[PDB]
C-alpha cells in the first residue's frame, strides 16, 4: 500500500564524463548513473487516479532544466530586471540527452499504461518503477520535438477543453521529420517537412479535435501576435537559437497541389527572450559550417480561439511559451507515491 506524496526526486543519465557537451557535463555532476537492471512491477487488478496538470514532477524537471541552462549557456550579456550582466560568450556544444527522474527510498513512481490515457482520471493498467524513462529536455514552442509517441490513437490533453486559455497538447502517434539547416546572411536558414506526411497527420488531428468539439469545423490559423518566440517555432540547434515561420504548416486548404516539400523560412537570432522569464540575452553570431538538426515532431501545442460559442467553427493556433507543458507531455503517465 502507498499514498499520494510529493518528495524531491533525483536524476540519472548515461552521460559521458569526458564530453564537453553541456547536457553531459551537467548530468555528470548533478545526476547519478542510470540503473543497469531496472525492475518494473505490474500491479494486478489495481486502479489509480492520475492528474498530469497537477504533478510536482513537472515543476521539479522545470527547475532542473532552468539550472541546466543557467550553468550551460553563456550569453555575452543578459539584460535582466534592469540589470546588465556581461561575461565571455564562447561557443558551446549542445545536444540534449535523456534524463531519468527517480524516487528516493520510501517512495516509488506509479506508471500509467492505459494506451488511450488522456492525462487525468483513472488508469487501470498501473505499474511501479524506481525511475521514469529517459526524457530528452528539448526546449521549443509550437512543435514538440524528439519526444515519445502516443501508442494507439492521437491524444488530446488539456486541463479543461472548455477553458480556451488552457493550452492543448496534441500527442501524435506518428512522428513527422523536420529537417532544419543553416547551409555553409549567415542567420538565414530553413526547415524542410514532407508535405504529404504532415498534411495526412494534420488532417487526422482535425478529426480527433472534431471528436472533442461536437463535430464542429476545425480551423488552423497562425499566432495572433506576440513575441517572436511564440509567434515562430523556436528551438535550439547545436547552440544556435532558431526561429522558424510555420504558417505554411497550418494551412486549411491542403488538409490539390501541395504534396511535396514544405520549406519554412528560419532565422538564427542572437538576441532572445529567455524562456525562464528572466528578460533578454544576447549571444554571439552563429558558427561557420552546416548547422543541421533533424528532429521528430511528436506533438503540437495549440490554443483555441475564444468567443466562437455562437458560431460553427473552432479555430486553433500553435501555442506554447510555458515550458512546463513540454515536460508535461512526457511526464503525463507518472505519479509519485509514498510506501506504507
Ligand atoms: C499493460 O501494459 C503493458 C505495458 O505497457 C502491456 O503489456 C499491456 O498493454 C498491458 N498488460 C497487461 C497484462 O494488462
Ligand atoms: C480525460 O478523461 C476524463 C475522464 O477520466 C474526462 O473527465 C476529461 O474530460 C478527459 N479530458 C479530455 C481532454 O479528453
Ligand atoms: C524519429 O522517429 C522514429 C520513429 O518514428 C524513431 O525510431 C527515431 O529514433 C526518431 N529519431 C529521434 C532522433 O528521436
Ligand atoms: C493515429 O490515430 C488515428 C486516430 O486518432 C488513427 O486513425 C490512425 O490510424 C493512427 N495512426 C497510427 C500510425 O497509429
Ligand atoms: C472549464 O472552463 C470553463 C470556461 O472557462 C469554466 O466555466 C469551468 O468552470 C471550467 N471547469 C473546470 C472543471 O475547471
Ligand atoms: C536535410 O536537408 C539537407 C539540405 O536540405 C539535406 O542535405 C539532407 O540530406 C537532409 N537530411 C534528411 C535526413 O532528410
Ligand atoms: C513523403 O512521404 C510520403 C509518404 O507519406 C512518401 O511517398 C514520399 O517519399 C515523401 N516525399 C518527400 C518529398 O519527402
Ligand atoms: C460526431 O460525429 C460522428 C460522425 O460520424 C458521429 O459518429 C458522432 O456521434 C458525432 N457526435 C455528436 C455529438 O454529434
Ligand atoms: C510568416 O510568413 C508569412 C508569409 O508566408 C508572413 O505573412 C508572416 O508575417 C510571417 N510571420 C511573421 C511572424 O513574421
Ligand atoms: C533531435 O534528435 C536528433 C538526433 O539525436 C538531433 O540530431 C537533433 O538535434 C534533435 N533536435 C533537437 C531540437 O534537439
Amino acid at each position: 500500500v502507498w499514498k499520494d506524496a510529493d518528495t524531491t526526486l533525483f536524476c540519472a543519465s548515461d552521460a559521458k564524463a569526458y564530453e564537453t557537451e553541456v547536457h553531459n557535463v551537467w548530468a555528470t555532476h548533478a545526476c547519478v548513473p542510470t540503473d543497469p537492471n531496472p525492475q518494473e512491477i505490474h500491479l494486478e487488478n489495481v486502479t489509480e487516479n492520475f492528474n498530469m496538470w497537477k504533478n510536482n514532477m513537472v515543476e521539479q524537471m522545470h527547475e532542473d532544466i532552468i539550472s541546466l541552462w543557467d550553468q550551460s549557456l553563456q550569453p555575452c550579456v543578459k539584460l535582466t530586471g534592469g540589470s546588465v550582466i556581461k561575461q565571455a560568450c564562447p561557443k558551446i556544444s549542445f545536444d540534449p540527452i535523456p534524463i531519468h527522474y527517480c524516487t528516493p527510498a520510501g517512495y516509488v513512481i506509479l506508471k500509467c499504461n492505459d494506451k488511450n490515457f488522456n492525462g487525468t482520471g483513472p488508469c487501470k493498467n498501473v505499474s511501479s518503477v524506481q525511475c521514469t524513462h529517459g526524457i530528452k529536455p528539448v526546449v521549443s514552442t509550437q512543435l514538440l520535438l524528439n519526444g515519445s509517441l502516443a501508442e494507439e490513437e492521437i491524444i488530446i490533453r488539456s486541463e479543461n477543453l472548455t477553458n480556451n486559455a488552457k493550452t492543448i497538447i496534441v500527442h501524435l502517434n506518428k512522428s513527422v521529420e523536420i529537417n532544419c539547416t543553416r547551409p555553409s546572411d549567415i542567420r538565414k536558414a530553413y526547415c524542410e517537412i514532407n508535405g504529404t506526411k504532415w498534411n495526412k497527420v494534420l488532417k487526422q488531428v482535425t478529426e480527433k479535435l472534431k471528436e472533442h468539439f461536437n463535430n464542429k469545423t476545425i480551423i488552423f490559423q497562425p499566432p495572433s501576435g506576440g513575441d517572436l518566440e511564440i509567434t515562430m517555432h523556436s528551438f535550439n540547434c547545436r547552440g544556435e537559437f532558431f526561429y522558424c515561420n510555420t504558417t505554411q504548416l497550418f494551412n486549411n486548404t491542403c488538409i490539390k497541389g501541395c504534396n511535396g516539400t514544405i520549406t519554412l523560412p528560419c532565422k538564427i537570432k542572437q538576441i532572445i527572450n529567455m524562456w525562464q522569464g528572466t528578460g533578454q540575452a544576447m549571444y554571439a553570431p552563429p558558427i561557420d559550417g552546416k548547422i543541421n538538426c533533424v528532429s521528430n515532431i511528436t506533438g503540437i501545442l495549440l490554443t483555441r480561439d475564444g468567443g466562437a460559442n455562437n458560431t460553427s467553427n473552432e479555430t486553433f493556433r500553435p501555442g506554447g511559451g510555458d515550458m512546463r507543458d513540454n515536460w508535461r507531455s512526457e511526464l503525463y503517465k507518472y505519479k509519485v507515491v509514498q510506501i506504507e
